[PDB]
């Protein structure tokens, strides 16, 4: 068919949810690729039955062969590790895994360059703002054809927690988190709206306080940790955020979505990837939007980029 | 069933599209009521076949009997006239029809009070900010259970025209139009955002000019006239706006949506209906939001209310 | 974009509903073409506002220029007349309009051949089994790239009326109507199922009688007439049936759908179009399914083809 | 709200997918209940973020307290074990776990009877045709308010495998599997259709052979085992099948769906639960459909019931 071909490089917890949502939305044929033998065939078979319940017609097939990248329209990379082996859940962060996940990105980039150089790529593997640039360099793809997950996920949390306090539809809260995904993410209080109205109006009316919002900000930064400490793992919202990005691409919706992208002067920064609103459509990254940040907000953005540069050197 | 019962009081051009979208979305059983004999049975029959294509199960039935209001969960009022008889398309506006449409609202309010006093009501008949209050008074329903169409429709236009210039997803433009539906509608430049970012940033970047935006504002105010002068009539977007409101109610989405509602001190005004953001959920109008307007914006709001009061006196 | 381009050749009652449903489903960009000046621009403008309510991004534009066929992926033809001028609603049928609608198909086929020879075509104009073949011959397109509306619409009626009697989901009734669209349509009692079970089981159980089913058959054949006699016109279900066909094509769903298609030996017949189940996907008509009819059912099929051949000669 | 409250009794692999699909479809508020501390709070938090991406408004909350059953509209039971501890993946089946899962059903039935006696119940825990009856007896609910998962899932497999061979939309294959869920499931060759046409027509045409269909039948029976042996586990299709059932209930769709239900004379059998087509709407099990099986098919149904009776005695 001229159905899109979507290759999930990595068939773990995020991979399984992505496959499920692609069939629900009838977005295209799916390949679950992994290095683990047999497992991706098992998940694919299970998932393929749901075409019946969903009134869809998407193939879902497993793969242990890199050459099945051939002909891909969209490549989604989750391959790598989720925790360090021998650290505890209380101390979960990023430093020894870096050269190893570097190696995985380099291997995957080579297979992309050979098999699907015209594919649109989404990178997920952490630390994402480092790994996305490494894959960019080794795959050879144009700068408008590769992005990383960060802001759609981080803002989903902030938007959701505010909507519960104000008793409004979650999607009616808009908000911006920039710079990097991780503990230096920059939460922009000045860019939060409710039904398109400045959040400051709701603060002046005593519907939500400054102190409540400080606690929600800390909650947003520490959410992945909060979920690990409740004896679970974040993969459902991560999968839904990635599928919103891939769907904007495939259907040429042109949504404004905060993603990691090559900076060429925005915010003062070049030769690095960082999180900012972009427009995603049929030509990929159609527009990179630069927020007109003030000096206090710029100083936080600078701290986030410096941490990406630090980990890049260790990779 | 405990399926919702939705009674469309008026089975004209807007009525037919509403029925179509209710079946597409499987929102509830539908009654097409009108004073014209047989016609609502014909439209209902046609529309009922689409359950097959849509995988829905909504009854659609016509009615020429007011007592079929009994048991309604939602009542949508389009009944009345669309043009004055003997004015031309160039001079389309509001003044001789007012006592006549007054009479129609009074008759309908009596049948509501008798047959479905606990229904949620949406009024459409023009001039809407006058007719909604008349129906409120004659039906006896609580102030949180009746609204008028205006701002969802007017802002759909403004949001759409800006999104075409900036090349972004239409729903990513948010904007506010308040006070009344009609030629005195108040377009608030300061409350426009794109992907949650102040529109002023896009003006500073020369992506859209102040002059372009002035022309888009005039276009928005004159859209209903522009469509009449192209040898057609606005009913498709009006139907879609009303169904977004009714769906927020029925599914308890709690969306922020600009509608006509009883003012009790907001903006300085009492004892009148005017357009403002509200929250619609299972308890009806759950919240009335007051924008913190400046004195220049308040002065325009005052002009809009004064025109509703003028036409109310003539009704 | 590589968004599909869908050109609606004819912007009347069916055209307006098709445009609405394409935006609801985000299926592609839309052109409303007609010979009436200005009207298609008016309908397009109205419809374009609904992208906001629907969270879609489909352009909708009017046209009075045939060359806007250039680049079309799908062409849907409703152009022509709906009643004869000077016959009454009681005597509604097909004979004086035939050479005139012949002329319209010939003109449209020439513009297709010049501007979009690789488009997938759906013909609606009545009498459909005649007009579709005329357009096939004058447009030059391959036999797997042109079909006519009939069976999806006719069976929607039969399926719906049975589902109301048995109190089951409308889409759980399956049924076949073949040969031609119109008063000689062949309703196949032996091929009706409910939840995939032979309808005869429900007859043996007295849940529905043979006599009830005879009355439902007559109702199905006379539905378009029943709607005309209730002071309305069938266009909503016709639009929904056509969009189910076009959506199967565009999304490569491969649904089994009864349409008018070139016969090459099925049922004994060649060199004519008639209604039969086909499979619609990305390569168009992927399969033509021949029902293994008995001699009594074949004799009714023969009567339907003979009536198409009669009207073809008069065209 | 009068939003439905859906309590998932069991927050394992099937539970997590059900919660995800409920938010995607905006079906109601969700409680993830389990005996494992903290884990259901973690999964709920992750899942709650997806309201943003989905434009939904469903609460998702964890629970370790049985009394949170209070006010439930729908109760879905997955609680229990998935494998026996100390058997291998090659020998996966049903016998030592039975009294233990008996105990779990009895405990859950007591809490239902106290907290939500008017809830609609779906039982999943294996062996399902035994566990559903045990829960029926201990919960006290009416026979039209409790069902077990089996046939929607088993037939999803058979329908899907046939659709891949014939190259048609998966949902266009209809088929029936009855009696019990498990190795004695009864696959009815005579009740298979493609686009509502008897499958025998496609066999006469050599599009699919009798031998191919025998291999597909064996594949369908052994699918859960095939997935275990590929180093994965079936939970995605099971979750989608259960949500199709619960959605038919909540929205009064009245779909025909094969489920485990109390038999009162159908097929010769009373005082036991077994798989058969039923109609699910707002009053629960609205109709129990008895297939007019022949003596050879009845003999297989009898073997399936005998195996449910055997395991019931050991419980
Ligand atoms: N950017 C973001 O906003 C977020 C990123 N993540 C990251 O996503 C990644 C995946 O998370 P989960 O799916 O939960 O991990 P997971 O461990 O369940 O799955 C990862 C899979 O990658 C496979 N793999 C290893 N090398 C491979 C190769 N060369 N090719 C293909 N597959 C390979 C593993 O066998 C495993 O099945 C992690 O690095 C995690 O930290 C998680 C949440 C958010
Ligand atoms: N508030 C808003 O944003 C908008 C309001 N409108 C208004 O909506 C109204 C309807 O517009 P259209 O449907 O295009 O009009 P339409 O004329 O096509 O339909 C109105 C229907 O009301 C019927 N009617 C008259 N008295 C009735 C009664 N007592 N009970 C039931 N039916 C009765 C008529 O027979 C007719 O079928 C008009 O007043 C129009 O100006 C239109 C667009 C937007
Ligand atoms: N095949 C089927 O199952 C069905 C077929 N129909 C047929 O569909 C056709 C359309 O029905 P409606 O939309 O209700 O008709 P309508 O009369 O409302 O619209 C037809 C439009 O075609 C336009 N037209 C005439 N010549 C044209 C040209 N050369 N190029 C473009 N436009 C041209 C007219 O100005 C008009 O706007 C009729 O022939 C009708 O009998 C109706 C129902 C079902
Ligand atoms: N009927 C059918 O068509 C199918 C049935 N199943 C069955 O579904 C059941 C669940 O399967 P999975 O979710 O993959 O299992 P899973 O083991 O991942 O989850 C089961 C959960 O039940 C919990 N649990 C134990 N006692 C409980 C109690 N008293 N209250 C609440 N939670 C309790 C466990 O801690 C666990 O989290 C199994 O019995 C399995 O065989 C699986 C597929 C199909």
């Amino acid at each position: 068919a001229p159905k899109a071909k979507i290759v999930l490089v990595g068939s773990g917890m995020i991979g399984g949810v992505m496959a499920t949502l692609i069939v629900q939305k009838n977005l295209g044929d799916v390949v679950l690729f992994d290095i683990v033998k047999n497992m991706p065939h098992g998940k694919a078979l299970d998932t393929s039955h749901t075409n019946v319940m969903a009134y869809s017609n998407c193939k879902v097939s497993g793969s242990n062969t890199y050459d099945d990248l051939a002909g891909a329209d969209v490549v989604i990379v989750t391959a790598g590790f989720t925790k360090a082996p021998g650290k505890s859940d209380k101390e979960w962060n990023r430093d020894d895994l870096l050269p190893l996940n570097n190696k995985i990105m380099i291997e995957i980039g080579g297979h992309i360059k050979k098999n699907c150089p015209n594919a649109f790529i989404i990178v997920v593997t952490n630390p994402v703002d480092v790994m996305v640039q490494l894959l960019h360099q080794h795959s050879g793809v144009p700068k408008n054809k590769i992005i990383g997950l960060g802001g759609v996920l981080d803002t989903s949390r902030l938007k959701y927690y505010i909507s519960q306090k104000l008793n409004v539809c979650p999607r009616d809260v808009n908000a911006h988190i920039v710079g990097a995904h991780g503990n230096k993410m920059v939460l922009l209080k000045r860019y939060i709206t409710v039904g398109g109205i400045p959040l400051q109006e709701f603060i002046n009316n005593k519907l939500i306080s400054d102190a409540e919002l400080e606690a929600i900000f800390d909650r947003t930064v520490n959410t992945a940790l909060e979920i690990v400490n409740l004896h679970a793992s974040p993969y459902v919202a991560p999968a839904a955020a990635i599928i919103e990005m891939a769907e904007s691409y495939l259907k040429d919706l042109k949504k404004v979505l905060i993603c990691s992208t090559l900076l060429e002067g925005q915010y003062g920064h070049s030769d690095i990837f960082g999180g900012t609103p972009v427009v995603l459509g049929a030509n990929g990254v159609e527009q990179v939007i630069e927020l007109q940040l003030n000096s206090e907000e710029k100083a936080k953005f600078d701290e986030a980029i410096a941490e990406t540069k630090r980990m890049k050197a260790l990779a």
